[PDB]
């Protein structure tokens, strides 16, 4: 009935915004620091927040966020015999205990290097992205509209050159997610072993090629991106930075990488970029495409959602952006002069697709 | 645990509500329903009924990319261009053929930019004593903002009013307590839709709708309803019986007791005030009664100082502090209650 569906439909905006607040308050890392199978109250978690130390009501407000995440199965919820038993019939215990789940373990920065899914999820729920989603209907109603352009007056990469906060949130979301994806690549794919040089075309701040050279130290690494990205990139061992425009000229390189680049652009733009890569490669060279591939038949699984999530984001964020099937990627490479397409499944829809010159 | 499994579970959370808002603004669910409520239809068939899309060759392919995410999330059925059909959830997004009622107006209010911009400041309520996320985002409190922002005033007022109609249809199936009333004052009654529906069912009730000037001045004329403007914290008009629906949950304990004492002073011996709210259950889980309370609990935490959902015991404590001497809680549906306070 209506008053069943109010719950199913009304929770949809609330859950992601409660999740974002919990990430910004460092809830998941604070729970982790109590140990392996920890179950801790809102007051114990708030005790570890110096910013809350003069707010008597902090824990009761925090509990209101955490109990929604518990109902949604993002946190586990429990109590103790002492809480049920010690106060007597006239005392009410309002505070339950919260623990991590398989999903919230992926929101804890790792002890060794700080990696997790936090930075990418803070980008996809950033106000710059949500404001673009508020204009999503314009793609259906208006020929050649782009929601990001309706919201902001500029396209995304040009906007990043003028807005240093957005530039940082985007660049860090790509870089930390990159580390997670390359750990999965290196478990399955052996095509880097024989290389002597790798050029990362649209390589962001250089994190991806930094990880490739760390694993394969005989590779000379080159990172190529727009001026406003290269100006903020760190110095990485074994990585040379190059600034420019991939649609005008790609540097010469023995092999090339395009990760999370083709999915932002329409077919003509993709073929133009791939022809620029072909001209700058030697005979025998290859370019590697790394993307979440759209399955031939969609269903209820991680591989399907891993493509549908960025398909909706790129529809909002850039003209022509979309996720593609194996056959659609093959068609782009073939149109640009490449041969011997080799699609390599990695994990949950993530592929390496090799294009040979 | 695998990072590249959990990317799917966590990354869809922001995407689903924003796809749902676009589909409601494009009237997708009503367009499917006009082929027949059991119909299965393609993105191109749906787009052919949107005059705004008629010079956009690419409209159906973009529409399909929105609808296939909703089909993967149980809001639409998908079958083999794929064909889309309604579900139990999306039938509640079709304006009724009889009167245009659905959940659309309330769902467009709780995902409105004014509300989402408040949720961007939600962490401030934990860190900073006495902060309110809406105030941090907008520079004024919500009812003051509505007085200077006509678009927001309309979205809020219409969300409350259309939701009110489906709530009172549930109330009238279970609760008989309006019979033999001769007069009812709706305190904080919005644009008056609630008291209009009570007088339609109980034609001997003289209905009075009471709210702030910026709400009353935009309210429609309803048969059997008189509108009065004022400030409920300063004084409430005399009335034989009163209603407080979705009012107490916006305010802290001291403000609630002040308002309830104003109501007590303006009631006769033998009068009652009715509280209508979604009541917080004693145990929370993955079920409609739990989420019906947790959704507005999170919204009012963001939107107004002191606002929160309450248990039956906590409502009783407020009525007793204001002088009321008999509390009768009446379950209606999925956590919604009528709670009578007797003078
Ligand atoms: N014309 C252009 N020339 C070079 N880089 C460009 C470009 N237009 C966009 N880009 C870059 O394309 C990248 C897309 S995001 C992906 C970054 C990285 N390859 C990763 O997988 O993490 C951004 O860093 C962006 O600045
Ligand atoms: N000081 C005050 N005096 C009277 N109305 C007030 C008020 N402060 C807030 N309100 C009103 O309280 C209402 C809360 S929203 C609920 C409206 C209606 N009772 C329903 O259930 O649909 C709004 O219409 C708002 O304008
Ligand atoms: C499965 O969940 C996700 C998967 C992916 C992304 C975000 C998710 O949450 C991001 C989103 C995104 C947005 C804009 C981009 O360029 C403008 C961009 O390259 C990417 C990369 N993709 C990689 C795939
Ligand atoms: C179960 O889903 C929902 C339940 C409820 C609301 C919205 C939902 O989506 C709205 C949200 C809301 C926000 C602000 C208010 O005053 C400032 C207000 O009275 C209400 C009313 N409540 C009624 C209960």
């Amino acid at each position: 009935c209506y008053l069943s569906e109010t719950a199913n439909l009304g929770k949809l905006i609330c859950i992601p915004m409660a999740l974002r607040a919990a990430m910004e308050l460092n809830v998941f890392q604070l729970i982790s620091k109590f140990g392996t199978d920890a179950k801790v109250s809102a007051s114990e978690i708030a005790s570890k927040m110096p910013n809350a130390k003069n707010n008597p009501e902090a824990a009761m407000y925090l509990d209101r966020i955490l109990r929604l995440l518990g109902a949604s199965s993002i946190l586990s919820v429990s109590t103790t015999a002492a809480s049920i038993n010690r106060g007597g019939d006239d005392v009410v215990v309002h505070e339950k205990l919260y623990g991590l789940t398989n999903s919230s373990c992926c929101l804890v920065p790792r002890q060794e290097d700080g990696v997790s899914l936090v930075e990418e999820l803070l980008f996809t729920s950033d106000k710059v992205v949500v404001d673009s989603f508020f204009k999503l209907k314009c793609v259906v109603e208006e020929k050649d509209s782009v929601p990001f352009e309706v919201a902001h007056g500029a396209k995304i990469f040009e906007y990043a050159a003028t807005e240093p906060r957005m530039n940082q949130v985007f660049n860090d979301g790509m870089a930390v997610f990159s580390i997670v994806v390359f750990e999965a690549v290196f478990r399955v794919y052996d095509g880097f072993l024989d290389m002597k040089e790798l050029l990362d075309v649209g390589g962001g701040i250089g994190t991806s090629v930094s990880k490739i050279v760390a694993k394969y130290p005989l590779i000379r690494g080159v990172n190529f991106d727009l001026p406003h990205v290269i100006s903020v990139a760190p110095q990485y061992p074994g990585v040379e930075h190059v600034a420019g425009d991939m649609f005008e000229e790609v540097p010469k390189g023995q092999n090339m990488l395009l990760k999370w680049v083709l999915h932002a652009w329409g077919d003509e733009r993709c073929v133009k970029l791939l022809k620029n890569c072909w001209n700058s490669l030697p005979v025998g060279g290859k370019v590697l495409i790394i993307e979440f591939v759209l399955p031939n038949e969609l269903g209820n699984n991680a591989e399907s959602f891993n493509a549908l999530i960025p398909d909706l984001l790129l529809m909002a964020l850039n003209p022509g952006g979309k996720e593609r099937t194996i056959s659609e990627y093959d068609d782009l490479g073939k149109a640009a002069g490449f041969i011997k397409t080799i699609p390599i499944p990695i994990s949950n829809g993530l592929h390496v697709i090799e294009f040979h010159k």
